[PDB]
C-alpha cells in the first residue's frame, strides 16, 4: 500500500568536505559485519496536505541531511568487505565516486493512527515503509562495495510522515545512530548555523584511541568467517514475517512496584542491583519464558530445569583505556548473557531471579576486574552454545533520546526499532510519554502476543 513518489541521492556538500575517507574497522565492529539491516522508524502527527509535504518538507529534510552529512562524512560512504583472503574490512566515503545516501520518497493509503498505535500492528506493515538497500553496489579489485544508510520518508496524506531509516549495524549502534537522527532533526529544525556542539551532537571519528591490545581484531575476525558467508547469500527482501507489533509503558510508577515486589521476594538476600534496566528487563524476561509455557509445549516439564538465556549489550565507551569519547561514533558493546533455571523464572520468586541474574551478568561482563576486555575473547563463543528456543535478546536503550527527534513538526508520536522482528527480541527506550518511563517493543506471533499480554498486565 506504499507507493514510491522519488528516489534521489543524497550527498555531504561539495565544499566544505574532502574527496576521501578512509575509516578502520575496530574489533568491536568486526561481530556486527553480517547485520546490514538496523531499522528505526519514526511517526509524526503531521494534519497539513500532500502538496505542502512535496513542496516544503521533502526539499527541507534533503537540504538537512546534507548539511547534517558534512559532520557524519562515514554514513555517506560504504563498508569495503575484502574479497582476497589476508585484507581487512574498512569503511570508506568516496566523493569521487558519488558516494551517498538513498533517499526515497513515497506515499501510503494505510491508516496512520493504525501504523503507529500502542495495540497490535501486522509486522509486514512497519517494514514495509522501508527501503530495501541493495547488498553490493559496486566491486573494486580488493572487496564489495556495502551501503551504509538509506531513509525513505512516506506521507500519509493530511494524517502524518513516516521517516524510516535503514543503516549497517557494523557502522553504528543505537547510541551512535540516535545522536545521528538527532543531529539531522536538530538542523532541518534550526537551519544550518545550528549548535550541534551546544546540544551534544557532534560525532567523533577518531579511531586512533580505540587499541586492541588483546589481539582480538585477529580473535573476531577470524571467528566471523563462518557467520559471514551464511548471511552472504541471505534475502536482502524482507521476508513474511508472522509476528505482529504491541507496546507497552512502564511509568517510573509502575518500575517502583517492581522493585519493591523484588524486594519483598528477596526477604534477606545478597544485595541485588536493581535498575530500571535490569527491572525491566527482568520483568519482560520472566513474562516471555511463562508466556512460552502457557501456550502449552508437549514436553511436560522435562525441561523446567534448562537454562533460559537473556542476551543484551552495554556501551563500553566509559570504560576503555585510552579513554574513549562519550561522543566516539561507531560500535562500543560489549556482550552480556543471563541464564537461569527456566522452572525457576516461572516459579514464585521468577521475576527475582531473572533480576539477579542480569545484575550477576552486568557485574561479570563490566566489574570485572583488569577491564571489560578482560573476557572479551569469549564474546562471540560464549552466544553461539545457546538454544534458539531459550534465547531472548533486547535491543535499544532508554538513555538514547529516541522522543528527542524533532524536525520542527514535533517529537515523534512513536519510535520503532523494527530490525526487532527477525529474531526473538524486544526493544525498550525511552518513554514519549513518562519522564524516567520506559517503552517495551515486543514482536510475537499473535496467539504468543495474546498469551504474554495476559501476563504482562496480570501479576503486577
Ligand atoms: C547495560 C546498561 C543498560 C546497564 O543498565 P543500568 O544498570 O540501568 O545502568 P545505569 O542506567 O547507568 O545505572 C543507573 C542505576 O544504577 C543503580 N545502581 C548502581 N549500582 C548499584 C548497586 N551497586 N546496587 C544497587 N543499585 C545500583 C542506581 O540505583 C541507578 O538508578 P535507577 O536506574 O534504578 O533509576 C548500561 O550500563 C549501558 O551500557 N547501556 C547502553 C546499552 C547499549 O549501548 N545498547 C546498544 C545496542 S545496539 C541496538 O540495540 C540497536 C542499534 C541500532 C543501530 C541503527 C539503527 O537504525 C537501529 O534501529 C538500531
Amino acid at each position: 500500500m506504499v507507493k514510491v513518489l522519488e528516489k534521489c541521492q543524497v550527498t555531504p556538500p561539495s565544499d566544505t568536505t574532502d574527496v576521501e575517507l578512509s575509516l578502520p574497522v575496530t574489533f568491536f565492529d568486526i561481530p556486527w559485519l553480517h547485520l546490514n539491516k538496523m531499522q528505526s522508524l519514526l511517526f509524526y502527527d503531521f494534519p497539513y496536505p500532500r502538496t505542502h509535504f512535496l513542496d516544503t518538507v521533502i526539499p527541507n529534510l534533503k537540504a538537512s541531511l546534507s548539511l547534517t552529512l558534512k559532520h557524519y562524512v562515514p554514513l555517506s560512504g560504504n563498508l569495503l568487505m575484502p574479497i582476497k583472503s589476508g585484507e581487512m574490512p574498512k569503511f570508506q566515503y568516496s566523493r569521487d565516486e558519488g558516494d551517498s545516501i538513498t533517499l526515497i520518497v513515497a506515499e501510503s493509503d494505510q491508516d496512520f493512527d493504525y501504523l503507529k498505535g500502542h495495540q497490535l500492528v501486522d509486522s509486514n506493515d512497519l517494514h514495509g515503509l522501508f527501503y530495501v538497500m541493495p547488498r553490493v553496489i559496486r566491486t573494486m579489485q580488493d572487496y564489495k562495495v556495502i551501503p551504509l544508510v538509506a531513509v525513505q520518508v512516506t506521507v500519509f496524506p493530511n494524517r502524518g510522515i513516516a521517516v524510516a531509516l535503514t543503516a549497517h549495524a557494523s557502522i553504528a549502534d543505537a547510541k551512535s545512530f540516535v545522536m545521528f537522527i538527532n543531529a539531522w532533526a536538530y538542523i532541518n529544525k534550526f537551519g544550518k548555523d545550528a549548535d550541534l556542539l551546544s546540544a551534544n551532537l557532534l560525532p567523533s571519528f577518531d579511531r586512533s584511541i580505540i587499541k586492541d591490545l588483546y589481539g582480538l581484531e585477529e580473535t573476531f575476525w577470524n571467528e566471523m568467517q563462518d557467520v559471514l558467508e551464511m548471511f552472504s547469500r541471505f534475502g536482502s527482501k524482507p521476508p513474511r514475517f508472522n509476528k505482529v507489533r504491541a507496546t507497552y509503558v512502564l511509568s517510573l510508577a509502575e518500575i517502583q512496584k517492581l522493585k519493591n515486589k523484588v524486594l519483598n521476594l528477596r526477604g534477606s538476600e545478597p544485595t541485588i542491583r536493581v535498575t530500571t534496566f535490569t527491572m525491566t528487563c527482568g520483568y519482560v524476561w520472566t513474562c516471555m519464558v511463562k508466556s512460552k509455557d502457557d501456550v502449552v509445549s508437549e514436553e511436560s516439564s522435562n525441561d523446567e530445569n534448562e537454562l533460559e538465556y537473556f542476551s543484551f549489550t552495554a556501551d563500553c565507551r566509559g570504560l576503555l583505556t585510552p579513554p574513549c569519547p562519550p561522543n566516539y561514533f561507531g560500535n562500543c558493546l560489549a556482550s552480556c548473557v543471563a541464564k537461569a533455571t527456566h522452572k525457576e523464572l516461572v516459579g514464585d520468586k521468577g521475576l527475582l531471579v531473572a533480576v539477579a541474574a542480569i545484575g550477576e551478568a552486568i557485574e561479570k561482563r563490566l566489574h570485572n576486574e583488569k577491564g571489560v576486555l578482560a573476557d572479551a575473547k569469549t564474546w562471540l563463543s560464549e552466544s553461539n552454545g545457546i538454544p534458539s528456543k531459550r534465547f531472548l535478546g533486547i535491543t535499544g536503550s532508554p538513555k538514547f533520546d529516541s522522543y528527542g527527534v524533532d524536525f520542527g513538526w514535533g517529537k515523534p508520536a512513536k519510535f520503532d526499532i523494527t530490525s526487532v522482528d527477525y529474531a526473538e527480541l524486544i526493544y525498550v527506550i525511552q518513554s514519549r510519554d513518562f519522564e524516567k518511563g520506559v517503552e517495551i517493543g515486543v514482536s510475537l506471533p499473535k496467539i504468543h502476543m495474546d498469551a504474554f499480554a495476559k501476563i504482562f498486565e496480570e501479576g503486577f
